[PDB]
């Protein structure tokens, strides 16, 4: 599982549960090809989203739909969604996980990077 | 002044100078139009990007050039950028602040919307 | 002023306004021995808590009154307050800010450290 | 396991391996006592600090040791430690995961309680 997706929830202290994942990969005419998506289940991780095989040198950006997550809560949060755009595997495969931790004004986002 | 930023260095424990800071506003077919942009001053801030004429009730997307910023200074970044989208309304207090805190691998983001 | 605390609402993207703030110094015995104190302002700052000639090296401890924040909102927090503990040195940039970035069950806090 | 930290690297993108982290629970008379210690894992975790019945109510402070985790790096960084404080059990046991992400001039924390 080369790209992993694990959110926190900083109002509630629990993960965030089902909240949308979007993934794109800059395409030659600079364009966001959609590359994967899925939902965060109850211990707040996505997983499954790719394969080492497809999971290819690029420009890859995951989006995580905060505002769906909050409105669905009864909150009217900030932001549109929490980006974070990054060149994956050009010095060969690694694992990815990003982290994030999402308050309805704010949020933070660490990446994971193994072998 | 009804938007401003401000970025700070989570590594140096400085306020972040000389980024390039670049706005854009949402248009009717979807894409991103250019709408504002300038580099932080010697405080991390950047003023001006904007009138109260100008910023009218949409989306926008304030786009943070750190991978610059890192490569100056011989560190090796995560991101190619940092990306901030938020909806601008009126029934909300007229001033925005987007304050971002940066590091190589991570970066934290926060709205201060405020006053009449 | 050598020594500000700014302390912002994650969760309403405000200021943190009307909070206490208590400033400890490491004493030779290892006890914490109070500062200065205040509350913070309308803009969520606290300044003039001490001065040049007061505040010399040593080890310091900035204690954030955030879980009677929450709970004047109305609100359940997890921690009992928020803490920063940190040298201070005359080798360093002079000016000391403590950014807090606080909500109910997360702090996030950096120092911006500057200038002549 | 009903008290776990686990320690993210902001810098480096990576667990925070091998910083010491000390547990105190606050007596009658409003000292800090020793609770427990430990050092995180090769994954940043550290695990198995204590048992459901040590675990009893109280108010806890968590200090994990970032200066000594900076300087071990070649690193001068800002704070001494970074500390959590926090009332447990007061409704009964709960699960704690105290979560942290380190740079130099600044720390993060959230936590995570569950049933
Ligand atoms: O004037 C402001 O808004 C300042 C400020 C800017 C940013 C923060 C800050 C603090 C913590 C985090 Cl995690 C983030 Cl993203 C931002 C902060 F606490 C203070 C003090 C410089
Ligand atoms: O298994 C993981 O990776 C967990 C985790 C997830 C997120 C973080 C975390 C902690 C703080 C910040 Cl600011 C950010 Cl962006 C992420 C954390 F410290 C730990 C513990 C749940």
């Amino acid at each position: 599982c080369p790209l992993m997706v694990k959110v926190l929830d900083a109002v509630r202290g629990s993960p965030t549960i089902n909240v949308a994942v979007h993934v794109f990969r800059k395409a030659a005419d600079d364009t966001w090809e959609p590359f994967a998506s899925g939902k965060t289940s109850e211990s707040g991780e996505l997983h499954g989203l790719t394969t080492e095989e497809e999971f290819v040198e690029g420009i890859y950006k995951v989006e995580i739909d905060t505002k769906s997550y909050w409105k669905a809560l009864g909150i009217s949060p900030f932001h549109e969604h929490a980006e974070v755009v990054f060149t994956a595997n050009d010095s060969g495969p690694r694992r990815y996980t990003i982290a994030a931790l999402l308050s309805p004004y704010s949020y933070s986002t660490t990446a994971v990077v193994t072998n």
